[PDB]
């Protein structure tokens, strides 16, 4: 896939990077499979749990909460506020929580981290600020995560704009998995993001 040729083919423009809540220069990802960190449970934002890096993909981490099975992994950018180095939870005066389905508690936390490599505090990058305005316009193209298959990023188009929300429509598909999101969502990126970060943009659908 090549954006320049695609934009020519579809007679469209890509949304300028200034529209997204993503750093102009993508954050580098130096995490390694197996590293330990702390992550807010995707089910409960008020709960922080010990997590392990299951995989690396572009500027993102495939994560799993220690103590749970491998069916609910989630993906987070290295500059996501949902992740932090081990010890942050306690430093902020809170207590680590068990993940859903978990099966003493203090000892588990000890054993699950013992001898493990903790992701360095420097690997967690600064969260990009929210753009002051929603400058997305109907017709602009971008790269968006398929929320039903998060490991995939696909070419999309802004189908509509209302207030602080934008309608993400996936090119080539029949709206099967399109979705609305805030303009400052961390799940959308400017054209060329996958190429810069070493990920792969899925080809558009065939319809």
């Amino acid at each position: 896939f090549h954006w320049e040729e695609y934009l020519k083919e579809t007679g469209s423009i890509s949304a300028p990077s200034e529209c997204f809540r993503q750093s102009q220069i993508p954050p580098v990802n130096d995490f390694k499979v197996g590293m330990k960190l702390e992550a807010r449970d995707p089910r409960n934002a008020t709960s922080v749990c010990i997590a392990t890096v299951i995989g690396i993909t572009g500027a993102r981490l495939r994560l799993r909460l220690d103590g749970s099975d491998n069916r609910n992994d989630f993906w987070r950018l290295v500059d996501s506020p949902d992740i932090q180095p081990v010890g942050t939870c306690e430093k902020e005066g809170d207590l680590l929580q068990p993940p859903l389905g978990y099966q003493s508690w203090p000892m588990f936390l000890l054993e699950t981290l013992n001898g493990s490599e903790m992701a360095s505090a420097t690997l967690f990058k600064k969260e990009p600020p929210k753009p002051p305005l929603n400058n997305f316009k109907v017709g602009m193209k971008l790269e968006a995560i398929d929320k039903k298959n998060p490991y995939l990023i696909c070419p999309a188009t802004i189908g509509d704009v209302k207030g602080d929300e934008v309608h993400i429509t996936f090119d080539g598909w029949s709206g099967a998995f399109d979705y609305w999101c805030k303009y400052d969502s961390r799940d959308i990126f400017p054209a060329g993001w996958c190429r810069l970060t070493g990920d792969v943009l899925q080809p558009p659908g065939t319809s």
